[PDB]
């Protein structure tokens, strides 16, 4: 895929879900058309996921050092990748995967 | 050990080397004194040692990531930590252990 | 540690304890940001703690009498260590831990 990441042929299955409609009073004479008035509803809970990954592990003889993602070591207003005064999580800059080196 | 490293009550044993001196040609008739001349003479060979360390593996719930020691991304006139034009091996910068952060 | 008391290497591990948040109604269409409106919710239970201590006992030949933790003998206005006419507990005085005698 051009975005990148796996493409996979079987998908893990997406996953659908709604809240189960509950009529509100119908009327006392029966009548043909579908119930129109809904009660208002809204359901919550707890959602949980693991991914097993398989790491390949890292064999190499370079002799100097390699280059590392490392956080900024001068003082900062706020720490990144954390809250800040109102709360509000911020990621400051995109992550990439691509740093320990190998022969081409 | 104000230097540092770990302090030992029975530490690595030390090694002497000689070369056994080969006295040169005494004389025909015997006389009392040591042999005070020698041949010249040195050794060479090959020198091997494993030190086998125990790794205390780090278990750590901080959210942001930590410091890294990384090296420069920046184009440079010669690689650090490796040889330049001369044949000669130049480390740049001294190396800390401490890196990783913990709770007091 | 310099306030007294036992100083441990792996103490008693603190508890950590949250409401789950309980979003209000989200909007009926959706929206990226984090759901801003919670219901006013608060608990409450009942909490027990054992602590099983080891007490060192005492055996010493002292003829004459030890000095001891007691009570005024005086009539008061109120009883301490126990509630006051509004309902109110108050401890009147702190307590020592040490009385019995010892050779040094």
């Amino acid at each position: 895929p051009l975005m990148g990441g796996f493409g996979l042929k079987h998908p893990p299955p997406q996953i659908l879900i709604k809240n189960t409609p509950v009529p509100a009073d119908p009327p006392t004479t029966f009548s043909q058309a579908k119930l129109a008035s809904f009660i208002t509803q809204y359901s919550t809970g707890q959602v949980s996921v693991e991914i097993e990954w398989e790491l390949q592990k890292e064999n190499s003889k370079r002799w100097n050092p390699e280059i590392q993602y490392t956080s900024n070591y001068y003082k900062s207003t706020n720490v990144d990748f954390a809250v800040n005064t109102e709360g509000t999580y911020s990621e400051p800059r995109p992550i990439g995967t691509r740093y320990l080196t190998r022969n081409l």
